C-alpha cells in the first residue's frame, strides 16, 4: 500500500467525497486535482522531475507540451504561474515555423497567465512571434484557431531585443485565422516588435478583442521599420479599455496603436502616450478575402491621446483584381493632442488624414459616409504642420460636426503635391475653431483648399477669436474647381481681415455655388437729394445677389444704402438718403452673398 | 489505516501545510479540496460512483443537487467543467415549474460555466426557461434572487429546436427579482427562444448586468412569436460590449436586442447584426409595480448595428389605474444602417420610431425629454421605407442635435393613419442630411409632417446636396395646425426647388409662428426714373415680415429691391433704382421671411 | 508511514501525476494545492489548529499574515472565502499605523474577496483605512505599491459606524504610490467614511482602475466632514462602469463620487444617484509632486446621474511656489438630473461649476480648453438654484457645443459676490434650451453676464419655445467689461419679448462687439409721396450697423422700410414708399444688428 501511495498514482487511491456530503460524488484525490492544470504539470526532466524555469531553461517545450495535451483533452485552462518568470529560448516546429513561431495555440486552450513570460538572447537581433494560432506556414492552408482565451495579471517581455534587419518581423500573439478569442489584462512590455497582437488573416476571424491590456515601450531602434501595437484583420472584433504608451524617439515617427481593417471593428476607452499614429481606419483590396471588399461600422470612440502625427487615418485601396471601399465610420468623443515638438520634425500632425496608398496613390480611395464628431484636438502654437484634416487623397464624403479643433490648420493639403478630388465634405457651422495659433499664420490660409476639384461640399467657418496675421480664412486656388458647394464665412472677429474667403479663379461665380463673405467695398452716390442711388466703384461683384451693411455711418446728412443688389456691369447698386444733396464717397464693410 | 484512506473520508486524514510553511494552519488535504467544488462533486449514482455526461445522460438534477447544496452553505462558485457537454433533459420541479424552469438558480450562488449546456431533443416543440431565479410559479409571490453571477467562457445552446406554438415562451436565464445579478463572457446559441435573458420583474430587482456575452442564431422558425435578446426589468441595470447576431430570415421581422423597460438603465459598446430591431425603451404601466411609473435615465450609447426595421423605438402607455411615463433619455455615438433589403419587406426603416401601445393607440403616451445627437443612420438608397424619425404616436418632446441621418425621409408619419399630436420636436441645424437617396424622391417630402398638430418645435433643414427629385423639403397638410414654432429651409441647394417648405392650410401665416424658406416671385415696377418701387404679382405674401434676393440682376439700366416688405392685400414692395424710366417685369428668388 | 501521512507533511509523500499522463511531472499532492492559497492556510492558532471567523474574532493578524508570506514568494493570490464573513477588529501596526491603517497591502499579492470583509465595532467612532499600500506613516517617505488587484464578487462592510469626529478619516483601499492597481467587482456598503477607494499619492503612481464595483451608503451622519467615492490622484488611471448610491441626507450636501486630479485621468459608463457632486476634474498646485503641475486629458463620459448640487467641478490652485493649470478636458454623453428637492435646499445645481478654490478665491484658476459636449441636463421646475453652467472664478476658456440644457440658467454667477474674469467662453447656437423652468423666470436673466470682464466669448442664445416671464434672455451689468466678443439672439419665441439682450453700460457699442437681438423701434416718416426715409424717434442706435423688419405691414397706402442703417445722432434711417403722401407713424420688431 506505501508503494501504491508514494508512487504517481498515489492521490489516485485516496479517497474524497466532497465536504462529507453523503449525496456527493465518492472520487479520488487526483480526479480533484484533474480538474485544473499548470505549467508545473509538464515542466519536468524526461524521469518526470519537476525543473525550476529560470534564464538558462528554455521553457517553450514544456508549455507546448501543455497546450498539445489539454487540446486532446477537448480544452481547458493552463496557468502560468505567478512568483515565477518562465523564459522562452527556442522556435517552435512545424506549422508555426513559417512564421517565426515560438509557441503553437490551440483551439480551446485557454492561458491564464499570471507570472512573467521572458524572452531570452537566443531572440536577439532575430525575428519571432511568440504565440501563433496557424497550424501552417502558409496562412491560406492554415486551419482555424476558435475558443482561445489569454488573460490574467502576467507579463509578456520581449528583453529589449533590438530587430536585426528592418525586414524582419516581431509579434506577441497573432491568432491567426481566429474566431471567439481574446486577450485581456496581459502587460506587453520592453520590445522592438512590429506588433503586440494581430486579430484575424485577411477577414477570416470573428468575435476577437483586446481588452484592459498595456502596452508599454514596444519600438527602441532605429532598424524597426514600422510599428503598429493591435492589428484588427477580422471583422466583428476590437479594441477596449487598454493603455499604450512608448518613450522611445524612434516611435514618435514610426508607432500607431491600432488597425482596424475589416468591417464591424471598433477602437474604444483607450489611452495612448508617446506614439505617432492612433489608429488607421481602412479597406486593402489585399485584405479582402474573408470578410468582403467593404470596411464599414468602424468606430473609434471615447479615446485619449498623445500622438506626434495622425490620430485617425482613412483609407482604402485596389489590387489587379479587387477594389477596396471605406465608408460608416465613427470618430466620436476622442480627446487628442499632438505632444511638445519642433514644427516638421515628426509627420505632419493632424486629427483625420485621407492618406494616400502605400505606393502614393491619391486616385484609388473610395471613402465616404465618414461622421467625426464631438471631438478635441489641440496642437501647441509653434506646431505649423497642424491641420484638424489633411486631405491628400480623394474623397467621397467626410462630415464634421460640433468638435473642437484647436490647431494651425482647419482644412490642409500641401501645394504642389497630390490633387485630391473632393466630393460630400461637410464642415458644420458648429465645429470651434480655437485660437490657439492666432498671430503665428502669416502668409497662411485657414482652409488652404488645395484640390483638384470640390463638389457637393459645405464649409461653414466660423471663428472664435482674432487672427489678422493669416492670409485668408478661406481660399481656393485657380486650379480647383468648385460647384454644387456653400462656403460661408462669419463676420464675427472678420472686421480688420483684408482678406476673408479668397477664390483665385472667380470659382465663386459658379451657378451652384453658394457663398457669403465680408468684404470692404468703396460706393459714390449721386448728387440728388432725397433718395439716391450708391454704387461700387468697382465692378467685380457680377456673381453677387445681395450685400448689406456690417458697418457704422458716422453722417447726419445722408445714410448709404443698407442693402444692395448688382448691375449687369458688375457694380453693386443700392438706394441709400441725402437730407441734402451732394456726391458721396464712402468705404464700407459689407456682407457680401450670393444665393444665400 | 488503508481502509480509512480509501475511503470517502481517506483525505481527511492526510494532512497538509501551505509550502510547508510553519506558521500555516495545519489542515488536511479534504479541507483544501472543500474550497472548490464542481459539477462533478454531484454529477454521481445512487451509490456515489461518477456518471460520464453525454447526449443519453439528464445533467439536471446532479446540477440542482450542486446548487442546492452550496446554497445551504451561504454561497459559493460551481464549475460546469471544460472539456465536455452537459446535457439537460426535464423540467424541474416546485416553485420553477410555472415557468417551464429547467434549474433553479439559488441566492449567492455563482456558477462559472466554461463547459457547454446544452438541450436534449425532450424539449423540441416545448416552452422552457433554461435557468430560473424565482422561487414560485407566481412572481408577485416569489422570494427575491441577490449576488447570483454566471460567468465563464462557456456556452448555452439551444439546441436548435423549434417552437412548437407561437403561444409559448422560451429563455435562457430568468433572473427573476434579482438584485446583483449578473451574465458574464457566456455565448448563447443555436434556438427559437423568446428572450436569452431577463432581468428582473415588473421594477423589482436592482444592479443586473450583461456583459461580453455572444447571442448567435436564437430565432429559427415561423412560428416564433416575437424576440427580444435581453429584457431589463429591473433599475440600475444594463447591457455593455456584447454581440448580437441573427442569420434568418424571421429575425429580421421579429427580433429586437435589447428592452429597457426601467429606469437608470442602459446600452452601451455592442454590436448588433440580422436583427428587426435594436432596443425599445419603453415604459409599460403593466410593467411599474416595483420601481414607480416612470422609466428615466434611459441611456443608449456607441452601439454598432445592421438591422431591418428600427434602431430605438420610444413608448410609454397606461393599463386602468397606471399611467407610464417616459423622459430623460439619451441616444448618442451609435452608428446604424439598414441591411440590404427590398423596400417595404421588413418594418418600416428607421432610427427612432415612436411607437404605438400594443393595442396600437397612439393616444395614451407621455415621452419627453429625449436628447438624440451625435449618431450617424445610413439606408441604401432603394428603401423608401427609411426615416430618422417615424413620428407615429403624441410625442412631448425630442431633440435632435448634430446627428448625420442618411436615409428617404427626416420626419415622417403615413398619411391616413394615426394622427399624433406633437409638441416640443426640435430638429437643430447641426443635423446633417446625406444625399443617398437623391433622384429617389419622386412625390415625396423630405420632412413629411402628417399630424394633428404641431406647438412649440424646431425644424431648420439645412440640404447638403441638390435633390430636384422631391416634392418638398418640408409639407404641412392643411390638417396639421402650426403654433408656436420655428421652420426655416436654408437656401444652399435649392434655387431649382419649385417648391421648398408647403403650408398646405396656409398656417405659415400664425401669430407665433416663425418660418423662412426660398421662393420665386414675379414683380413689376412703376415707370418713374429714379427710386422707383417694384410689387409682386400675386397677393399671397400677406404674412411675409421681410424678404431678399437670392438672385443676381442681369441688367444694366436699372435694380430691383435687394429687400422687400409687404402691403396688406398681400403684395411684397420694396424700392429698387431705375437708371432710366421703364416699367419692369422681372422673376426673382427671394427668401421669404416671418418673424425671422 | 502511518505517522507521516497524518503529519502537516503528509501530503507531501502522496504522489500525483496529471491525469495519468505519463509526460506529466511527476508530483506529490501538496505541491498541487500549493498552487493556490486561501485565508484559511493563515487563520490559526499557535499550534496550527483552523480558527472560525466571526463577530468574536479578529482575523486581521492572519490576512496580515497570508499577504506577507505570499509576498515572500514573489507574489500570488489570496482568496478571502465565499461563505463566511470575516471581521477585522485591531490596527495594523508600521508604516500603515500613521494611515490608521488595518491591512497593509503588498506589491505583487492580489486580494480574491468572493466572501465578506466586515469592520468590528472597536472602530466605532474611529478613523481607519481599512487596506493600505503605503509602508511608511509619511506618504513622502514610502515606497511604492505595484501590481496589486483586490476583485471578486465579494463585500466590504464599514458596520454602519458614525465618524467620531469630523477631522477623522475613513478610507476603504488607499493603494498609496501606486502603479499597475486596481480594484474590481467588489461592492463597498455600510459606512460614514471620506473615501472608499483612493488611487496614488501627489501624482505619484500609474495605470490604478476602479471598475464595476459598487458603492452604497458611504454617508450617514452630520460629523462627516466631506465624502468622495473615489479619489484619482495619480495619471494613467480611472473609474468606469461602476455603481455609486447613497440615501442619506447628509449625502446630499456633502458627497462626490469621483476626484479626477492627474493627467491622462478618466470616469465612464458609471450611474450615481443621491449625491451632492458627480465629479470633481481639478489640478491642486498641493498635488503637484509625481505628475507635475498640469491635469490634462480629463475625461468625463457616459455616465448617468442623479443628483442635488453641481455635476462636474472644474478648478485649479496654486502654493507659494507651484501653480496649478487644468486644461484639455472632455465632458461629453453625459444624462444628468438635479433630484427632486426645494430651491436652495442644497449646494446651487449646476451642470458645470468653475469653483473658487478651498479659500474662496477666485483669482487663481488657470482653466481653459474644455469642451462641454453632447450631454443632457434637466432641473425640475421648482429649482431656482439651476443653471448649466455657475461660472464663480476666472476662466481661461470652456467650450458648448450640441448640449441639452432644461433648467432655470443657461450662464449664471451671484452678483455681488465673486467678479470673474472670463476669456475664450463659446456658447454654441447648438445648444438646445429647453423649457421646463419656462414661466419661472419672474426678475431673473436666462444668461445672467455677473462678471468682471467677457473677452473672445461667444454666446448664441436660441429659444425653443416661449418664456415672458424672464427679464432678459443675457444681460451684462455695467460692472462687467465686454470686448472681442459675439453675442446673438435668434428672433425665434422673442416676438413679445420686451427685453431680449440687455447691455446696462452701453457694452454692445465697443468696437470689436458683433451683437444681433430683437427689438421694438418707433419711427416716423416724411411726408413725400414715393420713396421716403423714416427714422426712429429714439436715438439709441448709433452702435447699429444694420436692421430690418421682423413685423409684418397692415397698411395699403404706405410701407416702411424693409431694413435701416443709421446716422451719426444714432437715429436708425431707411427707405421706405408713399404711394400716398402723409407723415407715417409706426412701431416695428426690428432685428437690430452690430457688425453681423
Ligand atoms: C419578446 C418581447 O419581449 N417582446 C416585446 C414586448 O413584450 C411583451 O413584450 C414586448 C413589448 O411589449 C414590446 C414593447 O413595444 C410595444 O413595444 C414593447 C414590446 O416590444 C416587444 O419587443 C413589448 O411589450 O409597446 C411600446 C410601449 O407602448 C410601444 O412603444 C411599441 O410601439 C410597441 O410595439 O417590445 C417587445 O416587442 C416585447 N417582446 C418581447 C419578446 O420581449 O410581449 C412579450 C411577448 O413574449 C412578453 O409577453 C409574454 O410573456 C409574459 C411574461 O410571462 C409570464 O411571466 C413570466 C415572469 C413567467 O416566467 C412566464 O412563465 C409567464 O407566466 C406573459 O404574461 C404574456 O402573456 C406573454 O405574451 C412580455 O412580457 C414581459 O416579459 C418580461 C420578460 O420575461 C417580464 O419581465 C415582464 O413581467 C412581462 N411583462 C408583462 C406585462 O407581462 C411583454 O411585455
Ligand atoms: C473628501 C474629498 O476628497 N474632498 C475633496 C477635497 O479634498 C481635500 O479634498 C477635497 C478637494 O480639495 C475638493 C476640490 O475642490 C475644491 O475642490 C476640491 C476638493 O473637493 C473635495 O471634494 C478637494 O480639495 O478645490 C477646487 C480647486 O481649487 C475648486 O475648484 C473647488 O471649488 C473646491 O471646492 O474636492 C473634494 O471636496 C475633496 N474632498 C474629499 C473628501 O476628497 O480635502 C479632503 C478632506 O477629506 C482631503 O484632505 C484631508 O486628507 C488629507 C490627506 O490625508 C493625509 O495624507 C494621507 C495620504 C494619509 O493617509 C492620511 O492619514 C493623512 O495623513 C489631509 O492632509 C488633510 O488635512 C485632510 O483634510 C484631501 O486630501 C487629499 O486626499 C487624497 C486622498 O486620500 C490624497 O491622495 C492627497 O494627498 C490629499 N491632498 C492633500 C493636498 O493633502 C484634500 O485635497
Ligand atoms: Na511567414
Ligand atoms: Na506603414
Ligand atoms: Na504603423
Ligand atoms: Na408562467
Ligand atoms: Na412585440
Ligand atoms: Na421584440
Ligand atoms: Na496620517
Ligand atoms: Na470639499
Ligand atoms: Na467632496
Amino acid at each position: 500500500f506505501r508503494a501504491i501511495i508514494e508512487s504517481p498514482e498515489g492521490a489516485g487511491h485516496v479517497g474524497y467525497q466532497y465536504r462529507r456530503n453523503t449525496g456527493s460524488t465518492m472520487r479520488m484525490v487526483s480526479d480533484v486535482l484533474d480538474e485544473r492544470v499548470s505549467l508545473w504539470d509538464f515542466h519536468c526532466d524526461p524521469s518526470g522531475n519537476v525543473i525550476q524555469p529560470g534564464p538558462n531553461v528554455d521553457s517553450r517545450q514544456y508549455l507546448q507540451a501543455a497546450i498539445d495535451y489539454v487540446s486532446s483533452n477537448g480544452g481547458g485552462t493552463i496557468t502560468i504561474p505567478a512568483g515565477y518568470t518562465w523564459y522562452l529560448g527556442s522556435y517552435g516546429v512545424g506549422g508555426i515555423a513559417g512564421h517565426s513561431g515560438i509557441i503553437q495555440l490551440r483551439s480551446n486552450v485557454n492561458l491564464n497567465i499570471e507570472g512573467r513570460i521572458h524572452l531570452s538572447p537566443f531572440f536577439d537581433l532575430k525575428p519571432f512571434q511568440v504565440f501563433v494560432g496557424f497550424d501552417n506556414g502558409d496562412p491560406a492552408s492554415s486551419g482555424n484557431l476558435e475558443n482561445c482565451h489569454i488573460y490574467g495579471h502576467g507579463v509578456v517581455d520581449f528583453g529589449g531585443y533590438e530587430f536585426g534587419a528592418s525586414s524582419q518581423l516581431r509579434n506577441g500573439v497573432a491568432f491567426g485565422r481566429s474566431y471567439n478569442c481574446s486577450v485581456t489584462g496581459i502587460t506587453f512590455q520592453n520590445g522592438d516588435v512590429t506588433w503586440a497582437i494581430t486579430l484575424g488573416w485577411n477577414g477570416y476571424g470573428s468575435n476577437c478583442y483586446v481588452r484592459k491590456c498595456r502596452f508599454i515601450n514596444l519600438v527602441n531602434s532605429s532598424v524597426n521599420a514600422d510599428h503598429s501595437t493591435v492589428y484588427v484583420n477580422c471583422p466583428y472584433s476590437g479594441v477596449e479599455s487598454c493603455y499604450f504608451s512608448m518613450s522611445s524617439s524612434f516611435a514618435r515617427n514610426i508607432a500607431c496603436s491600432v488597425q482596424l481593417h475589416q468591417h464591424d471593428t471598433f477602437y474604444r476607452g483607450s489611452t495612448v502616450n508617446g506614439y505617432c499614429r492612433g489608429a488607421y481606419v481602412v479597406m486593402h483590396a489585399a485584405e479582402a478575402a474573408g470578410a468582403g471588399s467593404y470596411a464599414y461600422n468602424m468606430q473609434v470612440e471615447n479615446n485619449i491621446a498623445v500622438i506626434y502625427g495622425q490620430f485617425v487615418i482613412l483609407g482604402s485601396d485596389v489590387t489587379a483584381t479587387v477594389s477596396g471601399h471605406l465608408n460608416d465610420v465613427i470618430v466620436s468623443g476622442n480627446i487628442v493632442s499632438i505632444g511638445e515638438r519642433a514644427a516638421f520634425s515628426a509627420p505632419f500632425g493632424a486629427f483625420i488624414d485621407i492618406g494616400p496608398d502605400n505606393s502614393g496613390a491619391s486616385n484609388v480611395q473610395d471613402i465616404q459616409r465618414v461622421l467625426v464628431t464631438g471631438n478635441s484636438f489641440y496642437a501647441p502654437a509653434n506646431i505649423t504642420d497642424s491641420a484638424a484634416i489633411t486631405l491628400r487623397a480623394n474623397l467621397n464624403g467626410c462630415t464634421f460636426i460640433a468638435n473642437n479643433f484647436d490647431c494651425r490648420y482647419m482644412v490642409y493639403n500641401a501645394p504642389g503635391t497630390t490633387s485630391p478630388v473632393v466630393q460630400n465634405l461637410v464642415w458644420d457651422k458648429s465645429n470651434v475653431i480655437g485660437g490657439t495659433h492666432a498671430n503665428q499664420r502669416a502668409g497662411q490660409n485657414l482652409f488652404d483648399m488645395q484640390f483638384a476639384s470640390v463638389v457637393n461640399s459645405t464649409i461653414e467657418v466660423q471663428l472664435s477669436c482674432e487672427d489678422l496675421s493669416m492670409f485668408s480664412c478661406i481660399l481656393f486656388p485657380a486650379s480647383c474647381q468648385l460647384s454644387y458647394s456653400k462656403i460661408t464665412v462669419d463676420s464675427a472677429w472678420t472686421k480688420s481681415m483684408s482678406n476673408t474667403a479668397v477664390f483665385e479663379g472667380n470659382q465663386q461665380a459658379g451657378a451652384n455655388v453658394y457663398v457669403s463673405y465680408p468684404a470692404t467695398v468703396n460706393l459714390t452716390s449721386y448728387n440728388t437729394q432725397g433718395a439716391v442711388p450708391f454704387f461700387s466703384t468697382d465692378t467685380n461683384y457680377a456673381w453677387v445677389t445681395s450685400a448689406y451693411s456690417l458697418s457704422i455711418n458716422e453722417n447726419l446728412d445722408f445714410s448709404p444704402p443698407a442693402t444692395y443688389t448688382n448691375k449687369a456691369n458688375g457694380q453693386l447698386v443700392g438706394v441709400g438718403y441725402n437730407e441734402i444733396g451732394g456726391v458721396r464717397s464712402v468705404s464700407v464693410r459689407l456682407m457680401l452673398q450670393r444665393q444665400v
